[PDB]
């Protein structure tokens, strides 16, 4: 059985690096992280631009 | 990093109040709740009508 | 077996009350109305604003 | 010919009132506003909750 | 309030049995599981075929 | 001209058998049923699990 | 209150004429037909090509 | 950079001619119109039928 | 077994004629072409307007 | 690099068996078939019912 | 009230840089640009490849 | 007439570079490749992360 958690990663560099930020967090906390699916991307536009990539991060249960 | 939980709030009054019911629960349980996105709305039709609003509730991790 | 009819309710007050207007009509005409799913919302903007909520209204057959 | 502008209205009260806030702004600025279609709803959760309703606001050109 | 978890069940037999595998896991771990909504289906094609059914599994909170 | 009715069939066995339950009902009641399109699937989880398959059932008019 | 019926019109000429074929049928049978929304288009390719246009046909109830 | 405006053209003849009506208006008003994407089609059913085609009309900025 | 190929037909006349252009090409090249499903429509706006209709063209294998 | 082909399998038994029919055909013809994603399901209703499952069948190139 | 404009940015380098190109243009022309949502990405393939990222760029009105 | 093939490119570097990997393969094999549309993005998470970008790659026929 796989389970997915819905995480939004952030980066001041790129959409790829924002996906990684979410995956990094998942791997800190979860065992058996196996894949991620991009579901949305955006940019917070303030003092700097922050690229955001929202991913479903799949991990194998047990 | 943001995380979202997928909650369905309920109200005998309105779709807005059903969204609030979900957010109320999130805030009871989670720190740093920052936004909600409506993903569905419905009505359970029994003795009374119960309005339901399903929301992705985003919170900041750490 | 459930069947759904696709109804647009209207209200000069709110989206919730427009959903109810559709459900009211369904219940006038159909037995065993059990739930409704919101599929669209809009506003007709004339002399007054009329809120519209389109719902699939599910009823149990037999 | 109709044209649509993509506006997000806000309210501390309800999704219906947030739709109205967008329509109010459209009518301040545009002639012949004829309808609105809801495309998204959300809630900004800070000191207070701010309900947001995003609408395509249609107006007749000329 | 209902909450949903996003689970992918697996079976070497059928899409129905893969949905059950996810629900089985939910029920092992959660109280008050009330429904599931299919969101995706697939097949891993290796030595054998493994049918997968992804479901939002809804449970009542408290 | 074809017309579609939106029916949810149920089965304690499988998604295929729930689709059939809807089609069975359509054929009881309608002439010239020609096809069905699956639009949703779910499971009601109570004492037993009830698989549901929602189909648009197309029939030829006249 | 508006109600919609889901009809597929056909024509050996065009997608527009297939939409009309569905609307023609609706008007034969229903009072107060007010609008149609295209939801799908296709072509049956046999001895001849038959253009099909599927429309939600809205009519005002009462 | 391209920008899109969301226009609904109308015709008493066809969906193609309603798309053209929107493009005609865009070209009256905008420089460097380069393409259009159909996003919706409908029919207003009154004294006569008016075919509507909604298009995103893309133009190159500067 | 059916297979679909994803083709964009073009016409200086209409969306219907652009669908035909794709089907014409399919039939030149493939045996047992049975149906087409419209998936997109657009217009290239240059010296002349070129209507485009993108279709999944289904053919029976063997 | 993966490539997908869009195939509709058929079965007089089940949606699972119709998915298999498509995969069977893919494997007859293609090397390195690795997965399938369900994209649609339907039923042809004639003398008998024929369950159809449409799948994107992914294979690794080279 | 927020308003969104639908812009396609371009870059010979990356999807992130194409999003920036659109945001750059928005900021040249508009006050109070606050966020962007990616809605599409593509590549024009000619002499060189040009990455395109289409964004809804949100700005606060007044 | 344009035709599209559905390819998933891969890169250990970025989503942009994974799109390129798919386009590279298309150009190896096909004449008159003209554009690509991103349809999905993901990450395979193993020993290393492999970014994947799925594109419809359009080419002109003849
Ligand atoms: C993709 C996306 C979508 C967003 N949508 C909304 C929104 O819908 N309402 C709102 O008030 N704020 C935002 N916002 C938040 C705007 C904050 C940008 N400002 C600073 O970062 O300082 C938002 C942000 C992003 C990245
Ligand atoms: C939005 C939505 C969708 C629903 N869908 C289903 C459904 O698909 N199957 C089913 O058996 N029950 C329901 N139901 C549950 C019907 C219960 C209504 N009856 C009472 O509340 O007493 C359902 C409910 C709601 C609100
Ligand atoms: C959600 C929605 C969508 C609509 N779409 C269209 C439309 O697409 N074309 C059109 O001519 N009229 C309308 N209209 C109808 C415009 C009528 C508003 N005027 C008055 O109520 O007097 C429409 C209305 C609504 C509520
Ligand atoms: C619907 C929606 C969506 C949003 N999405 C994002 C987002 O995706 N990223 C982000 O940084 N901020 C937001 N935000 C902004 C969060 C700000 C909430 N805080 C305060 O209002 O003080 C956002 C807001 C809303 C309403
Ligand atoms: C629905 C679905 C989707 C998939 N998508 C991808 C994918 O997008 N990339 C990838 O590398 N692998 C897979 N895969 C994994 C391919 C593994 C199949 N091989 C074996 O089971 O041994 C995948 C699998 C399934 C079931
Ligand atoms: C697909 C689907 C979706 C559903 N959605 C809702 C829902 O959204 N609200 C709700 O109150 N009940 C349901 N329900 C109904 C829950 C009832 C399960 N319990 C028993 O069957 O005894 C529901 C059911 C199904 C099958
Ligand atoms: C849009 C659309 C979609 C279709 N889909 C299917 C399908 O999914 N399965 C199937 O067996 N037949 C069809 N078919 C039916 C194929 C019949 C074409 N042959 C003749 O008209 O003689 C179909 C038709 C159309 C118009
Ligand atoms: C595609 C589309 C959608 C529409 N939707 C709505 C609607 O949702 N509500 C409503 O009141 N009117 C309309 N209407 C407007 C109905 C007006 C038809 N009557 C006359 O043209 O005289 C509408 C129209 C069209 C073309
Ligand atoms: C539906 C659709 C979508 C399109 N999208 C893009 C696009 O996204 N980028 C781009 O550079 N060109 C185009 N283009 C191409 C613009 C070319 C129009 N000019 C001439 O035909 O001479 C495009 C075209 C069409 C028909
Ligand atoms: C999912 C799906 C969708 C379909 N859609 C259409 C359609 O849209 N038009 C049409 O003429 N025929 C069909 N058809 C074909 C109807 C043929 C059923 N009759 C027999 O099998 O003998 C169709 C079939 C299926 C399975
Ligand atoms: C995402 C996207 C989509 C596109 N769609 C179309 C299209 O649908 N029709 C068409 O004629 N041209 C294009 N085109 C335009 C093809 C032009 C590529 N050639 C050169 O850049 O020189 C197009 C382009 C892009 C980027
Ligand atoms: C986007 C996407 C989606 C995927 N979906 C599935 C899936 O649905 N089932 C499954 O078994 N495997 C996968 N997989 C495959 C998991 C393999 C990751 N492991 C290694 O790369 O070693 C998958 C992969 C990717 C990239
Ligand atoms: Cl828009
Ligand atoms: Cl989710
Ligand atoms: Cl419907
Ligand atoms: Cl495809
Ligand atoms: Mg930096
Ligand atoms: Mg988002
Ligand atoms: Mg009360
Ligand atoms: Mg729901
Ligand atoms: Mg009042
Ligand atoms: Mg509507
Ligand atoms: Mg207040
Ligand atoms: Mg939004
Ligand atoms: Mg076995
Ligand atoms: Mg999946
Ligand atoms: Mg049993
Ligand atoms: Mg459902
Ligand atoms: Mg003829
Ligand atoms: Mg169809
Ligand atoms: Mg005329
Ligand atoms: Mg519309
Ligand atoms: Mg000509
Ligand atoms: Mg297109
Ligand atoms: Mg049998
Ligand atoms: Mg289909
Ligand atoms: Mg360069
Ligand atoms: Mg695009
Ligand atoms: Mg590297
Ligand atoms: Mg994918
Ligand atoms: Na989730
Ligand atoms: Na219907
Ligand atoms: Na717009
Ligand atoms: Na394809």
């Amino acid at each position: 059985v796989f389970k997915k958690v819905l995480l939004t990663g952030t980066s001041e560099e790129s959409f790829t690096a924002a996906a990684d930020d979410a995956i990094d967090r998942a791997e800190d906390t979860l065992d058996n992280v196996v894949w991620a699916e991009v579901v949305d991307q955006g940019v917070a536009i303030g003092a700097v631009r922050t690229y955001q990539t929202e991913v479903q991060v799949a991990f194998e249960l047990d």
